[PDB]
């Protein structure tokens, strides 16, 4: 009477499948959804890491057709001045803008004493997303908290995070989430397997998550577990909206640090990546060929079409 | 045509699938049981081996709320007289018996002199007597289980070591007080490589947690635990509690003395210096309650038999 | 729910049982097609790259009682005058047209210049133009076949790279005489890491038979194949031959100059590897000795007789 | 339509059960067949390569109650010779006929010249006769088993290497004493890269068990074993022995001499490896260690009654 609830693939367990296409990697399209209310041009956010996403990167972000979540590791009004700084900033196309044409900007809170001072500040910034975050989001506090959000300030769009479970994104759905978070203990070393021996490997997760919220219109974003841009199509085709990079972000030019060279190299002060733009490039690049070989037009078709080989070892 | 009777699953095919949780890691119960009669506080028991538990290091293990069984691989006065120290010896979680003296066990093989040393253990005042081989499900184990609970009936007596449903009933029917479980657990041993033999540690605990269900007798998980996320996963498969044998060698409190070899602290008697038993103790358990966080379980009792696991493949 | 097709094998998940035998492998019948058209005596193409197949490779591999299609990373008229050398250059088992000339194949892409480089290759007496992209299952690739086979009857057409039985049924219906088979075959290929896509070699081969069995049309298994003992599993999973790449460059007579360096010979334009009929002795010793093993007397046999047995990591 | 049999499983994919146990290692017994007439009081065969098996391992072998199969890269006097040296040479396991004599068996292929060389093998006194190639379930080696049945009944015959259930009925019929079985058996072997071509060894066992049950031919497994442990898996998915060949090469009883190179020993015509004794008794120690976990009194009990778990890659 072991307890297995089932068999759980990651990334690295399937392939997408070729089928008949017409539209070339170029003419795709990469429009998606962030949360009921915010589009994206490109499926593409960055995680709410301090060493990864502060003003400057959140901008280069919005710029290029994504969004990034500034950190919560600084005090609420360090914070707050974050936010303001994207929101005031004055050629980019696919830009995420608001309703006035400012660049859009989610910001990371948690779930202890001083959240509600914290989303309120957030908010006054002009935050366009407030991402209730934190390691376990099928949990009392989390659920609270986002239905707190959604009351106080129904404006604001409100992200619940994390979960890996259809029960869990259920739970945030029904307590008026705008979008879940998706990944709990995603990569094969991750502590939170290591030390608590608790995961869902990420393919699963994502199409548990998807299957759950169908019909819903609460989008679901992918947060962890992705290597290379491989795994950001299998994360779409999977179900996921779109796909929250982290140390990928990190030691960009944009992500926070000042560049240091040591032993006739360059790091952060962690490697250092040059333009945040080339990896975002890179990435969009892989997304594209995989929509062409999947023959999906656009993010809508890749998410529900394509189907995936399941692999062996070998 | 091939007598497989299943696939059998170890620590690293499986992960806890977070479940609704209301109750902080910092405010979950740990509390469980060794045996029938003996409650512990944390579910961590130190094994019988030279370099793991003599009464120094028992003594520690019962201060912080778990219990040591001390080896048996010294004479039949030396063990007697290392339970004694443990029983004549701030620490709030302290497992204690009814005269509140400091809880210890103690090791006892089947060969020609195990009725004497027994005899010599209880009277020296032991909590629990541990008759402990590489093969449970025998004639020897069996009847000497049988021999203890008999003889002198207000000891308990543990039986091992077991991997079946059959094996765990027929020591709980030779009145064991609990069942260790654990043969051929992890990839190198010398059990698998030289017999051939062995159950892969998670199904093997799931299998006797099943036989045992409503007998109220407990099953000891032992063996093939490296990190903390191991203990979780042992008592979600349906273990009260879980024993350590390599990773409490080498502590301050285990057997040996400190030596320092080309830069770097070890004991002798080959093993690393580890440092004080107390900091390991609070990673381990740190991490069971970080598991029962996620999983939403407030209590051990809910830990064994209310979370489930997914199974993964090598590629996680 | 997660949208798998199947659980999909490659060459190491799988081996040879062994049958019935009264055949020694040096009496089996090695000959089969390369399509509808083209016969050849032994199974084995050499790929259109520029590291392996130029006039003089394509001479030997005619020779040897295969093929050699020629590369398209030159001018027209470049791979006219290699396709003229072929056609104008003792060797029983050699490929020969019906004045006997040797065989040869060249390599056409889909971009603008392609029916003027189909015309000179036509003109230059080639036997067969390989249409070949990344992506055999697109509008760019049907269409070109189906031109060249409209405009070109009496030349044979090979359509490619696909992986699935709906990608060869589109090739054989705009009339194919023969399809290529093989997408992200390979474990660290550029396309699995970038895009995420393919199937594992066995299982593409498998589909791809069963969908063609009773058209006439052959299947060719390009990529994945690293031994003699993975050439026999391509035929039996249904390969009516197999395309060799890296495997052939460095010989003798692929491009390049001979170069030492600290020591060791190697190719310059890569280890130097001698003549290429040792090497195509060695992958015809080891078909012939599992042909031996199985019992098959001749292809026909091999194709659809043998039978695997899968196997785990360990 | 991928023509796919079965799952196919090698040692490292299962593990023995532990079941109720009475009888100590030391007291289990060990008797078992090689072929419908031969008793072995021990189930190990060494194999019949250059490197493994003359008279002087031969010897070695039925000493400590197995056989030797004597190797058939010589001629076919000097092969007749070895056999000769084991029947006319403290040892109270020793596998003997009914003269007294320590037993050995020789390979033979089916090449122009085997007819003459079984003749002389039996003119020998070889016990068995081992018809011996890369692929037993051919025309050639049926024919050969036959024949060597018809024309020297009073010898026994061995017929190999198999794999399939279908290949151990073609050589039962044939009148095939015992099989042998082991066909690209291990990783790295020739076979399944050259060819492409094999059986995992565990699976392979088992399928031809099933085939013969009830015909009374035994049958032996050759290769994929590195560790005693896989000897008792061997035996518990239907092995009435094991043969053994690279792991007792370089052994003092085995060709070659004796060499030092870099401060080691090897043998030179391979690390030296002592008396073979010292192999046998691991070997022995490790079955009977688990015939102990698995309760088993004897090797009939071993073979029919104890079950597996499957394992993943984890364990």
């Amino acid at each position: 009477m072991l307890r297995i609830s089932q068999e759980a693939l990651t990334f690295d367990d399937v392939l997408l499948i070729p089928g008949y296409s017409e539209v070339l990697p170029k003419d795709v399209s990469l429009k998606t959804r962030l949360t009921r209310g915010i589009e994206l041009n490109i499926p593409l956010v960055s995680a709410a890491m301090d060493t990864v996403t502060e003003a400057r990167l959140a901008i280069a972000m919005a710029q290029e057709g994504g969004i990034g979540i500034i950190h919560k590791n600084m005090g609420i009004e360090q914070q707050a001045a974050e936010v303001r700084k994207v929101k005031k900033h004055e050629t980019y196309p696919l830009a995420s803008k608001d309703e006035q044409g400012r660049l859009r900007v989610g910001a990371a809170v948690g779930t202890g004493a001083d959240t509600g001072e914290r989303v309120a500040a957030l908010v006054a910034a002009g935050v366009d997303v407030v991402v209730v975050d934190t390691a376990h989001g099928h949990s009392k506090g989390v659920i609270e908290r986002v239905r707190w959000v959604k009351q106080t300030f129904p404006d604001v769009q409100v992200i619940g995070g994390n979960i890996a479970t259809a029960e869990a994104a259920k739970a945030l759905a029904e307590a008026g989430a705008d979008a879940v978070k998706v990944g709990i203990g995603p990569g094969s070393i991750c502590t939170t397997r290591i030390v608590a021996g608790v995961g869902v490997p990420q393919i699963s997760a994502i199409a548990n998550v998807a299957a759950a919220l169908e019909g819903t219109g609460v989008p679901l974003i992918a947060d962890g577990g992705i290597r290379f841009s491989g795994d950001l199509a299998k994360a779409m085709v999977a179900g996921a909206y779109c796909v929250m990079m982290g140390s990928m972000f990190a030691g960009t030019e944009e992500a926070p640090g000042e560049i240091e060279l040591f032993q006739g190299r360059s790091y952060k002060s962690v490697p250092y990546k040059g333009a945040l733009s080339a990896i975002v490039h890179q990435l969009m690049g892989g997304l594209r060929a995989a929509m062409g070989y999947t023959g999906s037009a656009d993010i809508q078709q890749m998410r529900t079409q394509p189907q995936f080989v399941r692999i062996t070892g070998a």
